[PDB]
């Protein structure tokens, strides 16, 4: 490619697997209402799932996850979907089977590219209203986390010689859905994003430095500590995120071509 440094991201513990605000363990830390956190996350993980179940095929590939969403693309002998009724394949819970598995990918890849920047058009309104008051009740117990990552990425995508891609445990379809809802779908490329649940972070960081080259300059930027090792054995620079003002100095480094 014509890429020269490229961002590798781990938005987990924070924004895609936001375990803490379920547990509650989240309220505690930053001094928040537990109930009221635990019920923003309680809707959230349902609308997510709602979404996965009637768009992305969650119950059809729920087991069948793969890690990146190109995998089986050899055995998609590429045809106009659009009159293609999954309802009535050869489906269930294998050449013939690979290629009606194939093609849901490449739906899910058709709905990512066009509702991406348009999530009003794909759950119908009142639904974004609804759920767009939704950000504003967590982003106010969070200080705007989401809205904060949101201009560091933003600051890296308009750059033609920088790119960011998304390294999450969660499986590729839910992993796909938050991304697609939360926003994040303007910055990331649904080609950059893998799912480290079966091989774990380390091995979805060697298949990104063999996609790129290397003569390109990776980074790491994300939280806790499973991509912390991953990227240490990788000679990856790594870069922490866990509070609020770690995040200025990532964007303030970016502003000044530091980065
Ligand atoms: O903001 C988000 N997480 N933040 C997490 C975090 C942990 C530590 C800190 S730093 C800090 N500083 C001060 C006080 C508290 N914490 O932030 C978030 C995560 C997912 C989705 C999300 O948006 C939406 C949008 C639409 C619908 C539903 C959610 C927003």
């Amino acid at each position: 490619n014509e890429i020269e440094r490229v961002f590798v991201w781990d938005l987990d513990e924070t924004i895609i697997i936001f375990h803490s605000l379920l547990t509650g363990t989240f309220a505690s830390r930053y001094g928040k209402d537990t109930t009221t956190s635990v019920r923003i996350g309680l809707m959230m993980e349902e609308m997510i799932f709602n979404l996965a179940d009637t768009h992305l095929f969650f119950n059809d590939l729920e087991d069948c996850d793969q890690i990146h969403v190109d995998d089986v693309s050899s055995d998609d002998n590429g045809q106009d979907l659009s009159t293609y009724n999954f309802s009535a394949d050869g489906f269930h819970s294998g050449v013939d089977w690979m290629r009606k598995l194939a093609f849901r990918y490449r739906r899910v890849k058709e709905m990512y590219n066009t509702y991406k920047n348009n999530v009003g058009g794909l759950i119908g309104t009142p639904k974004r209203e609804t759920w767009l008051q939704l950000r504003a009740e967590l982003e106010a117990l969070t200080d705007l986390w989401l809205t904060h990552s949101l201009k560091a990425l933003n600051l890296i995508n308009s750059r033609p010689n920088c790119v960011n891609v998304l390294v999450t445990t969660t499986q590729l379809i839910p992993a796909l859905a938050k991304v697609l809802l939360y926003g994040l779908g303007s910055v990331f490329p649904i080609e950059n994003i893998y799912s480290a649940t079966k091989t774990g972070k380390e091995s979805c960081f060697e298949r990104i430095m063999q996609r790129f080259g290397r003569k390109a300059v990776y980074v790491v930027i994300g939280d806790g500590v499973e991509e912390e090792q991953g990227a240490k054995k990788h000679n990856m620079p790594f870069w922490r995120i866990s509070c609020h003002a770690d995040l200025e100095a990532l964007r303030h480094a970016l502003e000044l071509e530091y980065l």
